[PDB]
C-alpha cells in the first residue's frame, strides 16, 4: 500500500517498479530499522566521551544520570545544541563558497560568473554601510565579498547579516540576552566546546547559546540569498512545471541536486550550448531538471522544472530516463550511488569535502566552470546512448507551478494596488479579515511521516480560513507537486476573502487571474526572504515581529538545517510548528522552555504536534492570538 | 574491592568514606549505566538528522544501512570527525580566550595582565615573521595576538601555528595530502558540515578531513601554550608534590579546576595578599591546590601542589576540607555541584559558556580580574568559618613532584653538556642505546579502566627498557601520584643506561642528583611542547618526525580533546597507542585505514591496545622499527 509511503501518485507508481525489480528505498530501509531506539527518539543519550554511550531510561530506575553526572536536561539540551551548530555550518559554508565565488569574479580569475543584479548589489551596499558614489561596481562588490567572510570571525562589530536585516527593537530584545551572534563560524565553534565533555551544565544557559547559534544560521541563509542574487539575478514570478513526469524519454535527462547556484546555474547555461552535441548524439536536446534546494534555486530565476525532493529523490533514478545527477552537497542520500548500478545513472560529485563510495567525481573549479559543466555534460551524453532502445517508465504526471516570488517580486505586485506604499494593501486586507494571516510553511520531507500529508493537509485548513500561505524547500516542493502553486486551484482551496485578495493583485499584474494558492520564496536559504518580508512589515507597523499574525511550520522536518531554521523563527519572535518529534521529549524542563517559557524571552515558541488536523488549529490558533493582540476581529 | 576502582590509594580510602556516607560517585554511576548500548560502544549509531536514531548490527542481519543509505563506514568516520571537531574546539577555544587577554592586556584596558616573558615573546614574533627591530614590546604583542586570531579564520596564508611548528619537510608532506588547514573555526565548522545529512559519504575523504581538523587542534594547543607562557612566564624546574595530602584541615583549602590560566593565575597571586583575611578567620592561610590541567599550569609556573586529577576529583570534596572548587571549563564532572550540597564545597563557575545548575556564578572579566578574585576567595573564607570544629579526613598520602619541564627547560638542562650543541647529548644516547627512544603520555584517565593501572604499568615496562618518558596532562597526573616524578625513584624504576643520563644530566644542572624518572611537560595544551622538541630533534637530523624512535600514549583516554590529541599525534607521523576503545571498531575499512593504512599518508597510525603488558610491547616495537630504519642497534 504504496499511498501510506507517499501521497504523490508519481512517488507510489516508482515505488511499484522498485518493489518488482528489488531495488531497495529509503521506505525499506526505515522498515529494517523499526523499532528505532527509545533513547534516542527522546534524546536520551550522549556520546560526548569514551566513558559512554550514556543513556538514561525515560522512566522508571536506573540509569538516572550520565556517568560524569550530565543530567537529562544537559543531554538533551547539548545534542539540540550541537543539531542547531551543524545547521548552521551547512547553511553558512554555503554562503561562505558564495562570497569566495563573487570575489573571484570581481578580481578577474572566474570569467565564468559576473554582477548580474546590480540593483541588488548596490541594496546590499547601502544596507551594510558599504559606500557607492564614485565606486567602481567590481570594487562595491569586493567590499561585500569581504564583509560577508568576515563575519564569520569577531570583529570590532557583530555579525551585519544579523544586525542589519533584523528591525533595531528586535536587535535590542535579542541583545539584552545576550543573543546577537559574535561571528558564525565563532558560534559554531563555542556550541561544540560548551556541549563537550565537562563545560556547560546548565540547560537554561545551553539553550541561550541555541538561541544565539541559530541566529548565525540566519546570517548564513541571509548571506546565501544575498550573493546568490547577486551572482544570477533576483527571482520574479515565473510559469514551469514539477513532478516525475517533467523528464522527457527522448532528451538527456539531467538532475541538478544539492544546493548551491554556483553549480546548478552555469549547468543551467552550458546545457543550452551543447543541444546540437546532444542531438548528435540521438538526442532531441539536454532536459535539466531540479532536485531539492539546488532545483529550487534555478526553478525560481530561470523557470527549471522541478522533478522530486527530499524523501522520495531516489524515484527519479527508478523511472530509468536519468542519465546525470549532478551532486553538490546537502540532503542527497548516498544510496543514490547505490541505485545507479541497477537504474544506470551517471552520479557525478563536484565537492571537494562531498564525496560518495561509487560516484564519479569532477573537481569544480569556478574558475574552469564552464569547461568542467561540459565535461560533467558529455558523460551524460554518453550515459543516454547507452539506453539507446531500452524502454523507460515515466510517471505521465505533473502540475503547473507559478513561482519566483522573492520579497521584491511580491513588493513589486503589491506596489500594483498601492505604488508609493506598497505594503499598507497586503496589512489593510489583514486588518478586515480578507487576510486572517501569515503562515510559511520550510523544511524537509521525513520518511516517519507519509510524504507530503502533513504539507497539504495543514495548507487546505489554513487557505479555508483566509491565511496567505508562502513556503520554500521541499514544503514548497510539496505543495508545488499537489497543484498548490497552480492559480487554476484558487477557487477550490482559497477562502473567499483570500482569494479576493489573489485575484485582485493577480488581475492589477495583468494576470487576468489571480496569484497561486501559496507563494513560492524559493530555497531554504531563501528563507531569509521570508524574514526580510516579515521584517518590512514589522517596520511599516512600527511593533516588532512577535506582534504580528506570522507563523512557521516545518511539518515534515528532518535535517539538523531544518532544525536551526526551526530554532531562528522562535528567536525573531513567531510562533513556529515542528510537525515531526525532536529528540527533547526525554527532558520536560527543556520541552518546557522551548514550548512555552522562550515566549517570554523572545516572543516565539516551538509547537510540537505530530497530528496535522491538530497542528493546523494550533497554528490557526497562535495566528488569531496575534490578531486579538493588535485589537482585530478574528 | 576499591583497587578495582582507583590504583590511588587515597583515592581508595575517599571511596571508602563516599560509600558509608551514600555519597554517589562517578563509579556508582557508570556502575549503574552497565551493560552499556553496543551499537554506541562500536561506532554503529547516527542521530544526524530527524529519520533516527539509525543503528547498524555489527554481525548478522538487519539493520544493515542507516535510513538515508550511510554504510557502516560512512557513520562510523562521521561520528569520530564530531569528535575531533568538538576537541578542537575545546582547546583552540582556550586559545582564543589568551589571545585576546593579551591584546587587552597590551590595549591597557586590563592591568592585572602582562608581558611576562619577553624572551618567548619576541621568539614567537620572529617565528612568526613579525618585525621586532624598533618596536615597542606592546606593538611587537599586539601584532601577535592579532595573528593569533586571525589564524581561526581563512586569510591569505593558511593556519601559521601549523606551518610554522612543523619542519618544511613535515608541510610539505601534509600540503601534498591537502591536510593543513586553512582556519582553526572554519575546518571546525566544514567538519560539522561535511557529517551533515546527505553530504560527505566516503570513508577516506571524511578521515582526511578528520586529519586536516586534528591539525587545527594542534594549532589550538600551541597557540594556547604560547600565549600562556607570555602572559605568565614559561616553565623552568620546580619541586613541589601531589595527591590528597596536599588539603590542610587548618587551612583555607581552593582548588583550581578546569583549564584556563587566564584564572588560576591570578587566584593564585591574589591569594597570597589575602593571607591575613583569612588568618583573621580562624585559618592559618589560604592553600591553593590543583584539580585537572588548570592546576597543571600552576604547578608547572608556581609549584603550586596538586591535589587530584581526571576522573577522582570528586574525592577532593569528600575529604570535608575543600572549602571552595573554582573552575573555568573542560574535563568538570557536573556532579561537582550535587556532591557539594553533601560535602559543604562552594563550587563557582567564572564562564559565561560554562554554568552548572546549583553552583554558584561569579563572572570573571579580565578588566576586573583583581576584584572578582576576592570576591571569590572570600567565598572561601566564608565556607572555611562554617566548618569551625568539623573533622575532616584528608589521606595522609602524598608525593614528591619535580616538574616544570618546557621544551626551553629540557634543552637548557641539555646544554650543561653540551653549550653550543644542546641536542647533541641526547642524540648521543639514543645512537648508544642508553636512551631506546621517547614515549609521550597524554590524556585523560577514564572510569573505564582501574584508575592510573594502564599508565603505571606501560610506563614501568618501558622505563626499565631505557625508554626516555614524558608526560602531560593527566598521564602527568597519575605519574606523578603514583611516584614517577621523584628522582629517588629512579634506581627502582630505570633501567641502567637511562639512569646513567638522568644521572648525567642531574649532576651536571647541580642537583647531586638525577632528573626524576618522567619529565613533566605541562598542560593538555603543552602536549605542544612535545611537538616542539620532536620538531626540533627532527630538524638537527634532517629527518622527518617519521623516522624518529618517539611514540604516544593515551593510555586512559576519554574526551573528544584526547581523540583530537591522538589523531594530529598519528598526522605528525608519530605511533599513537590509545588505551580504551573508540567508537570505531563497528567499521573493519576505517579501523584499517586509522590502525594500517594511514602510515602511507602520514606516517603515523593508531595501536589499539586494551591491555597494558601487550601496549608497552607494542609501543617497544614501534620504537625498536623506528631504531632499525635509522641503521641502530635495538
Ligand atoms: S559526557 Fe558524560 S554523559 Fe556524555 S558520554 Fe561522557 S560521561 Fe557519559
Ligand atoms: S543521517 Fe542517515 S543514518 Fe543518520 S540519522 Fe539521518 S537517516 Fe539515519
Ligand atoms: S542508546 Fe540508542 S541512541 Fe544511544
Ligand atoms: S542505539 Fe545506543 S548509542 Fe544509539
Ligand atoms: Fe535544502
Ligand atoms: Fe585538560
Amino acid at each position: 500500500r504504496q499511498n501510506l509511503k507517499s501521497t504523490d501518485r508519481a512517488v507510489q507508481q516508482m515505488l511499484d517498479k522498485a518493489k518488482r525489480e528489488g531495488i531497495q528505498t529509503v521506505w525499506d530501509r526505515y522498515e529494517a530499522m523499526k523499532p528505532q531506539c527509545g533513547f534516542g527518539e527522546t534524546g536520551l543519550c550522549c556520546r560526548h566521551c569514551l566513558q559512554g554511550p550514556c543513556r538514561i531510561n525515560p522512566f522508571g530506575d536506573e540509569p538516572k544520570v550520565g556517568i560524569c553526572g550530565a543530567t537529562a536536561e544537559v543531554i538533551v539540551a547539548r545534542g539540540l545544541d550541537r543539531s542547531i551548530a551543524a545547521g548552521a555550518a551547512g547553511h553558512s559554508g554555503h554562503a561562505k563558497h558564495l562570497a569566495h565565488t563573487l570575489k573571484k569574479a570581481v578580481q578577474g580569475k572566474a570569467a565564468s560568473y559576473m554582477i548580474k543584479d546590480r540593483t541588488k548589489l548596490h541594496s546590499i551596499a547601502k544596507r551594510l554601510g558599504i559606500p557607492t558614489e564614485g565606486q567602481k561596481d567590481e570594487d562595491i562588490a569586493l567590499e561585500v565579498a569581504k564583509a560577508a567572510l568576515a563575519d564569520f570571525h569577531e570583529k570590532d562589530t557583530p555579525v551585519l547579516w544579523v544586525t542589519t536585516v533584523l528591525p533595531p527593537s528586535r536587535v535590542k530584545v535579542l541583545s539584552a540576552h545576550g543573543l546577537i551572534p559574535a561571528g558564525i563560524d565563532h558560534e559554531i565553534a563555542e556550541i561544540m566546546h560548551r556541549t563537550s565533555m565537562g563545560c556547560d551544565a546548565d540547560a537554561q544557559n545551553l539553550l541561550l547559546g541555541g538561541l544565539r547559534c541559530s541566529l548565525a544560521d540566519l546570517a548564513g541563509c541571509y548571506m546565501g540569498t544575498d550573493l546568490a542574487d547577486i551572482l544570477f539575478g533576483t527571482p520574479a514570478p515565473v510559469v514551469t512545471e514539477s513532478n516525475l513526469g517533467v523528464l522527457k524519454a527522448d532528451a538527456v535527462n539531467v538532475a541538478v541536486h544539492g544546493h548551491n547556484p554556483v553549480l546548478s546555474d552555469i549547468i543551467v547555461s552550458v546545457s543550452k550550448e551543447m543541444e546540437n552535441e546532444a542531438r548528435a548524439a540521438g538526442a532531441t536536446g539536454i532536459n535539466v531538471v531540479g532536485i531539492c534546494c539546488t532545483g529550487n534555486e534555478v526553478l525560481m530565476r530561470h523557470g527549471i522544472p522541478a522533478c522530486t525532493h527530499s524523501v522520495s529523490q531516489e524515484m527519479a533514478m527508478i523511472t530509468g530516463a536519468l542519465d546525470a545527477m549532478i551532486l553538490d552537497y546537502q540532503c542527497i542520500q548516498p544510496s543514490v550511488a547505490t541505485i545507479a548500478e541497477c537504474t544506470g545513472t551517471t552520479v557525478i560529485t563536484t565537492m571537494e569535502m562531498s564525496k560518495i563510495t561509487g560516484a564519479t567525481h569532477v573537481n569544480f573549479a569556478e574558475e574552469a566552470a564552464v569547461e568542467n559543466a561540459k565535461q560533467i555534460l558529455r558523460l551524460a551524453i554518453d550515459t543516454f546512448k547507452r539506453r539507446k532502445g531500452k524502454p523507460v517508465e515515466i510517471p505521465n504526471i505533473k502540475t503547473k507551478v507559478v513561482a519566483g516570488f522573492s520579497t521584491e517580486a511580491i513588493i513589486n505586485a503589491l506596489s500594483k494596488l498601492n505604488a508609493n506604499d506598497p505594503l499598507k494593501p497586503l496589512i489593510d486586507n489583514v486588518v478586515n479579515g480578507n487576510i486572517r494571516g501569515v503562515c510559511l510553511f520550510a523544511g524537509c520531507n521525513n520518511v516517519k511521516v507519509p510524504q507530503d500529508q502533513n504539507f497539504t493537509t495543514i495548507a487546505r485548513k489554513l487557505l479555508k480560513q483566509n491565511v496567505l500561505v508562502v513556503a520554500t524547500g521541499c514544503g514548497a516542493g510539496a505543495l508545488m507537486r499537489h497543484g498548490f502553486m497552480d492559480p487554476a486551484n484558487v477557487d477550490e482551496l482559497c477562502g473567499d476573502g483570500l482569494k479576493a485578495v489573489l485575484t485582485a493583485i493577480g488581475e492589477a499584474n495583468g494576470l487576468g487571474g489571480p496569484l497561486p494558492p501559496v507563494l513560492h520564496m524559493g530555497s531554504c536559504v531563501d528563507n531569509s526572504r521570508a524574514v526580510a518580508l516579515v521584517a518590512a512589515l514589522a517596520n511599516r507597523l512600527g511593533v516588532d515581529l512577535d506582534r504580528l499574525p506570522v507563523v512557521a511550520s516545518a511539518a515534515e522536518a528532518m535535517h539538523e538545517k531544518a532544525v536551526a531554521i526551526g530554532t531562528w523563527a522562535v528567536t525573531i519572535g513567531l510562533p513556529t510548528h515542528i510537525g515531526v518529534l525532536p529528540p527533547i521529549t526525554g527532558s520536560l524542563p527543556v520541552t518546557q522552555i522551548l514550548t512555552s517559557s522562550v515566549k517570554d524571552i523572545t516572543g516565539g515558541y516551538f509547537i510540537v504536534e505530530l497530528d496535522p488536523e491538530t497542528a493546523a488549529d494550533k497554528l490557526l490558533a497562535a495566528i488569531n492570538e496575534r490578531r486579538a493582540g493588535l485589537g482585530l476581529p478574528w
